[PDB]
């Protein structure tokens, strides 16, 4: 009938999970106690989202949020001068980090934010998300403050009644076989999480779309199930990504996992081919992103 | 950019993949030299289909096929009488291997239909199949018959001009970091495909939806990808927790031949009631029936 997993996973959600984070902007002030709270938002090329997004951050600045940061990856749209025009402080790779070489991905950038922010809290929210709603960050910092021993919060969207298609098929079914407690996280995927400088500093950062399920991994081997929680954000339809970009963002779940776990992977990614009369010429990628040591080898 | 796998790639699809078979059905005949030809068709519940799969194999019995067979896993709904109207054999599980008690999954069937079969070539065709096309059988035979070394043909699917969710984010992406050669197979979950007795008597067959990929990744280990090939069969929605427990079985078989510790431990979807909680968990299996051969030696010596 039930297995260790399931008295586990049962128990944490019952004491680690929010269905409903109501907590007041006041009273998670009031806690701070102190503690400072940064908001990073990773951008590229996001020019019609960007300031939608910081303009629902912004009325906690100065209260609840201390710095709001838009850590841009490169853009060539209006991305920069959008965030600006909306209130945030947009801080390049190059200057978040200056005295190592910028590699391509999302990863790379989160970790960078770690030497341009200062919160005893970091946020992070993505960029490229329609109309979000004003109390993400509440909800978020929420179980920092207020709960013993939490260093991870992750946030996810409620399902409607009546894709997520690499959550539901690679990264849940691939820590069921390997880490089967954190099974019980929603969205392990998720952009939107907080975590502590003293957690965030203190691991290693996988590249492009392994950077959210390699800081949840490392957690958990480090404080096992009761350092993570979640808080529901309300709703939010999937979203819908290309085939092709879903197929490179499930290898490289699967490289940082593997890495983590203790299996070796090829380095090897997919193929595509050259297609005409004559055939299929492949061409296949090869790893080229590296994981990024702890913050605390090089700051703090 | 190429790269060092890119070589056998190219080798490999120049070789060993036919993006449009030649081959007629008399051809194949008068290559078969003496070999006959096992089709296996696994069936539960496929009472709406299973009748049409048969009528389209039926016609190629007696000259190319030289059995045709429903394998059925239990069926309560009119699987096993249309099958027969259709013009298959139908052989339960029990009928199959008797004095083994039956465990329950795809791939068990597949297994048990090589205690059932003589053919020196298997055929497998799936039963849930909408309008399949007579030449499904003659395309998957030809590698076998009319090559040497293959010992396993591989059926995939036309692939659009821009619903396998499984293949391209789970199987294609694992196996290009476990057996990265493997990922140039269009298909390594389909369920059409032919195989050599001589291959599929001498490997253990993986439980449940991991068969498939079990198979392919024995035959690569113990054969080499020049004993595999892939053949265009031309042109399903299932829900995605379907997909999801599917999923979790292609990853315990693999890595169940990786060596990997796979907890076992399947996906859980918590209900509740007024009572309280209980989980539903997906079905995941880390055990193997061992080859055949062990178990239908004499049968096997037979074959060889
Ligand atoms: O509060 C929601 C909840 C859901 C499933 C559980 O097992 C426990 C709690
Ligand atoms: O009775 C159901 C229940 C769900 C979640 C909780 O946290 C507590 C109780
Ligand atoms: O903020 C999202 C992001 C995505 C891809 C990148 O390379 C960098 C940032
Ligand atoms: O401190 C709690 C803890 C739990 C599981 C681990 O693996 C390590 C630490
Ligand atoms: O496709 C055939 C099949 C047989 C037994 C199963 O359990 C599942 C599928
Ligand atoms: O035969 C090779 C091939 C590769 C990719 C496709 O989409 C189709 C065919
Ligand atoms: O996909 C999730 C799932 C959970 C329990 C089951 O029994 C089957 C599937």
């Amino acid at each position: 009938d039930l297995t260790a997993t399931d008295l586990a996973r049962h128990r944490w959600l019952t004491d680690n999970s929010w269905t409903r984070p109501t907590w007041t902007v006041a009273e998670l002030e009031a806690a701070k106690a102190g503690r400072t709270i940064s908001v990073v938002l990773p951008a590229l090329n996001e020019e019609e989202t960007v300031g939608g997004v910081v303009e629902t951050i912004r009325p906690l600045l100065g209260g609840l949020v201390d710095e709001l940061i838009v850590l841009d990856s490169g853009s060539t749209d209006d991305t920069e001068i959008r965030a600006m025009a909306a209130g945030a402080r947009v801080i390049s790779r190059e200057v978040a980090l200056p005295e190592v070489a910028p590699q391509p991905g999302k990863g790379e950038v989160l970790w960078r934010s770690l030497a341009a922010t200062t919160g005893d809290i970091i946020v992070f929210i993505d960029s490229d998300l329609i109309d979000p709603d004003p109390m993400f960050v509440p909800k978020l910092v929420g179980p920092l403050l207020l709960s013993e021993g939490v260093h991870l919060v992750k946030g996810f969207y409620r399902r409607p009644l009546k894709g997520g298609r690499v959550t539901e098929l690679v990264a849940r079914p691939l820590l069921a076989a390997l880490r089967p407690e954190l099974t019980c996280v929603l969205q392990p995927l998720g952009g939107e999480y907080a975590g502590t400088r003293e957690l965030l500093m203190s691991v290693p950062f996988a590249p492009g779309y392994g950077v959210e399920i390699g800081l949840l991994v490392d957690t958990y081997d480090r404080l096992g199930l009761d350092a993570i929680a979640q808080v529901n954000l309300g709703v939010r339809a999937h979203r819908n990504r290309p085939l092709t970009d879903l197929a490179a963002m499930s290898r490289q779940v699967i490289a940082t996992l593997f890495s983590r776990c203790g299996v070796p992977d090829s380095g090897v990614g997919l193929t595509q081919f050259f297609a005409d009369g004559d055939g299929f010429s492949p061409r296949t990628s090869e790893v080229s992103l590296v994981d990024r040591p702890p913050m605390n080898t090089l700051r703090g």
